[PDB]
């Protein structure tokens, strides 16, 4: 089963993860309909998950990715935003759920990005309590996760591809969307729970 760790303030890693979410806030084209209006966040609290299962299955993935990768994982950081995190931190990823690309799991560099996911597609009706997209009070939560890309295809227009291209284990869509097909090339290796800020 799943194990978090709790992830000290004082902590490097922590402060690692909260630079990354907090340094890449952007301006959607939206104009903050799908994940609220907000300059900053309030990080409550940041969780490592650990399940020896779903990191069986990433390393097992990761190997078979290297020998056909020049003997690179190409492993990046990327966010992911989803209504289904607890369903994901004890289950891993499932492509079975699963676009612009096609059927796949879909990761930002962004968290603003995956933060317009968190409640859904476009935000859904926004938290539970409040029917707010842009909810200041509720609590939220987005992943940091460990993405095996392998060798990328990069994509240009909306395809709707049901795997990776041949010799390719991911793709990268166009800001780009990095795409995975199989669950088991992304771990979701950091729970952040947060609230959106009033500027
Ligand atoms: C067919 N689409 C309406 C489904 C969809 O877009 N699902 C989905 C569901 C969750 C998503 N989460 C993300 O963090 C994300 C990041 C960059 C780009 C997309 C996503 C993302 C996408
Ligand atoms: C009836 N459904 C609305 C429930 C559902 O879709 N649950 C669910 C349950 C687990 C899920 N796991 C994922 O890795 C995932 C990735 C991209 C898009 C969705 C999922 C995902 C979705
Ligand atoms: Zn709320």
């Amino acid at each position: 089963g799943t194990i978090l760790l709790d992830l000290a303030p004082e902590d490097k890693e922590y402060q690692s993860v909260e630079e990354e979410m907090q340094s890449t806030i952007r301006e959607h084209r939206d104009g903050g309909n799908a994940g609220g209006i907000f300059n900053r966040y309030n990080v409550i609290r940041i969780q490592k998950v650990v399940n020896k299962k779903l990191r069986e299955r990433f390393c097992h993935r990761q190997k078979e990715v290297s020998e056909e990768n020049h003997n690179h994982h190409n492993e990046r950081m990327l966010f992911h935003g989803s209504p289904f995190i607890n369903a994901i931190i004890h289950k891993g990823f499932d492509e079975r759920h699963a676009g612009m690309f096609g059927a796949g799991i879909y990761f930002a560099e962004n968290s603003s990005k995956s933060n317009q996911y968190v409640y859904g597609i476009g935000g859904g009706t926004g938290c539970p309590t409040h029917k707010d997209r842009s909810c200041y009070i509720c609590h939220r939560q987005m992943l940091f996760c460990r993405v095996t890309l392998g060798k990328s295809f990069l994509q240009f227009s909306t395809i709707k591809m049901a795997h990776a291209p041949p010799g390719h284990h991911s793709v990268i869509g166009r800001y780009a969307e990095y795409v995975i097909y199989r669950g088991e090339q992304a771990y979701p290796e950091y729970l952040i729970t947060y609230q959106i800020m009033k500027p």
